[PDB]
DNA sequence: GGAATCGGCTC
DNA sequence: GAGCCGATTCC
């Protein structure tokens, strides 16, 4: 029941991110990453989460595709 | 009317 | 060609 979502290791504690893989269509392989803020607002793509953080944190070394920090 | 998912357009 | 954003449909 509870899964697919994961906590953010580098971003402030509480941030959750999910990864859905397009299961419909033969072109299977396309996947999208979604991020949820502590307020409950839903976002899609790094550009959306980055705008939410504003200039408080740098996600340059943060790869949303996988959700890891370099 | 809005939200989610899927499709289309541009570089 | 792929990725991201927007539109359409149902309740
Ligand atoms: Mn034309
Ligand atoms: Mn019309």
């Amino acid at each position: 029941d509870k899964q697919g979502r994961t906590d953010c290791p580098a971003l402030p504690p509480g941030w959750k991110k999910e990864e859905v893989i397009r299961k419909s269509g033969l072109s299977a392989g396309k996947s999208d990453v979604y991020y949820f803020s502590p307020s409950g607002k839903k976002f899609r793509s790094k550009p959306q989460l980055a705008r939410y953080l504003g200039n408080a944190v740098d996600l340059s070394c943060f790869d949303f595709r996988t959700g890891k920090m370099m």
